[PDB]
This record gives C-alpha cells, structure tokens and sequence, in this order.
C-alpha cells in the first residue's frame, strides 16, 4: 500500500495532510492543520506496516506532529494512530493524542484525544 | 532538551525505547517491547519540541512503532504521545494508542488505550 | 435538554441506547449493542450538565454499561463521554473506554477505545 | 466484590471516591476533585461487573461525573473506565475522558484522556 498511503488526504476539520510511505515502512511529509494554535506546514514522521494482511484487513500505521515550525511554537505534540482501508474511496481512519508541556500540577489535564478520518478528496 | 532526550529508557513492563533527539526535531530510534506479539527490536521515529517553554512546563513529544521487523508482524501501529520532564529523577509520561489492522466489521475494536512511563533507570 | 437528551438514540454501528435525563442530572435507561460480546439489553446509568451553558456549547454527558445482564457476561464496562448538541438533527457525539477485567500480566491491554455518534433516527 | 469496592478510595492528585457497590451492579456515591474547575462533592453512578471471573482477572467497571453541585458547574463530566484489583494493597486502575459542552468549532478539543489509579490508603 506503498502507493495507495502516498499523496495527499484531507480531513473532516480542513486540515492537510501530505505523505510519502517509503518501501521500508516510514511516513514523512508535512501537516497543516485548519485548528488550533497553528500556522502554515509542520513536519511529520511515523510508521506504517509494509507487508499487511491479505485478508481485507486495514493497514495499521500513526505518525507525529510536533507544533513547532518556523513561524509558531505551540509546546504540544500530536500523535495519530489508524488505520488505511483501501478502495474507490480510500480512508485513513485514526484517533488521536495531543500532549502540551505542562507543569507537574497540571499534567492531568496535558492530553486531548479526538479521531479524525482522511480522504483522497477534501470535503 | 536533545541530550536529556537522548539514550536508553526503561518503561513500567520492562521495555526499552532507545532514541536520538536531532537538533531538528527529530526522534529516532528503537523499541523492544517485554509484552505482546512482539520480539527483538523495531524502528521507532518520531518529533519532539526542540524549543520547550521556560517555565517549568515538560517538552511535549511524541513516536510511532508499526509491529513489523524481521522475525514477526503483528499488523498493528502504536504512537506514543506525551511529555519529557528533565532533572534527577527524569521521566518521559506518555498515552498510547495501539491500533490493529482489522475488516470494517471489526473496526470498533482495533485500537487499544494505555499508559507508560519511561524513566533512565530499569525497573 | 432534559427533553432534548430523553428518548431513544441510534449509533453507527446500529446499537440502541435508550435512556431517560432526570431533573437532578441523572441518566437511566438501556443500551443494547449491534456487536460485540453482547445480546438483549444491559442496565446503564450516567450523569450529564442538568444546566448548561447558554453560549451555543454543548450539554456535557457520559454513562456507564457493565456487560452483564441475564443472558451474557462480556466481564467488562464501557464509559462513553461526549455531548449533546441539540437542534433538528440532535446528535450525541462521543468517545468511549471499554475495560475489561484482566490479569495483572495482561492488564496493558485492557483498555479499548473508540468514539460513536448518536442520533434521532436510525 | 460489593464489599471489596464499597468504601472511600483516594487516587494520587488527592481525590476521594466514595463508593457503595449494589448486589445489582449498581455504583453511587460522590466525588471530589483535589484539582480542576471543581468544589465539594459532585455526584457520581456507574457500574460494575457483580459475578467476575474466578480466574485472577480484575472486576470491571465504569462511573460518572458531571462537574456540577450546588456551588460550581464546570460543563462537562468525567467517565473513569477500570477495574477493581482486590487482595492486600487493593487498587482501582482507572482511564477516564474529560468531555466539556463546546461550541461545533471547538468540538475537536473537547476531551481529555488521562489515568488515575485509586487505593484505599491516602498518599
């Protein structure tokens, strides 16, 4: 699914999501978000199985954003975790976790989670 | 936070994550997990806040594992998302989410939810 | 939104949740899943904001089913927590914990999660 | 285990959950938060799995809270998801989502996750 994780998805909020798996297993690319205390293209890194059931079974597979680039620093860090599910209308559907730096007494409350669900067409 | 980052940690089952924190950003490395349908070790990358706050607050980070190496695939991906937290007794607190590639009728149940804490000495 | 939140709400997966909002903030009813360890109708009770805010924010919520009743028991509880945002297409939006009793060896993956919408009409 | 559940229960930011367990599997009580937008004890039901397995595994079970009382509305309720570890050193080991009332646009930073882990001794 090498060719089929590659290009660039859309989510449901209007964020960008632009990727390239590679034959060993890595996703690299940029996001872009539409929300939240962010601006212009941020890098990500993640991981994907290369070699996945044949048995229609999804590609598991997340990746990393740290909200930092050269114009916003939002001391926070996304991870999406999910899924590709392949097809006419291919998907990639994840959830995710969000952690800020915080201080020791307000780590309760460092971690948003949220599910997004990309497509190959923005909506 | 790149040299605090940098080196072996120890998680609360016995896993070992072993990483480079790039001046850049970047997170990679290994993860060898004491749990699981898992064996030796697998590629790891992620992103870290290579500019924290200077109040106190932990650098927020985060990575990906997808579960395929050269002795085993268990079709799945988990992310890491959390916070370093530098000092004596230094930590990495994280969230994770492991998701399984599974059919669409199986989808409700593909992503499992914990918790780990990674510190530089073992258990 | 006592009105507004009692009645009968559908899922995505077609699970029906039927559930009554209670003057003082309680919520009773039934919850029967479309997959699943699970079959009939299991006991649930939650809580939601008896008073929310009058900005346009939704009415936070959540409730518990363990899946036990007479016929099955899955040895497990799922907690939904999410939002009632009313109007002519009132949707209940959540993310849900489903734990299940574990050993202590296996108990780092115990814990499902996943997230289901609610509505009106099936 | 109703009588192994049933009692008062403090978790490590210092919150008490005081609980009676029902021969039905029926959880009530009230909770007070030693952190948050909170004051006093809120209400809390839920509930548990009343005939567990005879295997060594945990019991099951589930509450919640909305984080208004007499004195504060906060708009948003807690669900902690769990189970009960009974024997000397008994402990609930909890994950719970934080969900506040938000407007459509904010929907996506709506929920909190995090972990909480209760005994029956004070920290």
């Amino acid at each position: 699914d090498e060719a089929g994780i590659t290009g660039t998805w859309y989510n449901q909020l209007g964020s960008t999501f632009i990727v390239t798996a590679g034959a060993d297993g890595a996703l690299t690319g940029t996001y872009e978000s539409a929300v939240g205390n962010a601006e212009s293209r941020y890098v990500l890194t993640g991981r994907y199985d290369s070699a996945p059931a044949t048995d229609g079974s999804g590609t598991a597979l997340g990746w990393t954003v740290a909200w930092k680039n050269n114009y916003r620093n939002a001391h926070s860090a996304t991870t999406w975790s999910g899924q590709y599910v392949g097809g006419a209308e291919a998907r990639i559907n994840t959830q995710w976790l969000l952690t800020a730096g915080t201080t020791e007494a307000n780590a309760w409350k460092s971690t948003l989670v949220g599910h997004d669900t990309f497509t190959k067409v923005k909506p």
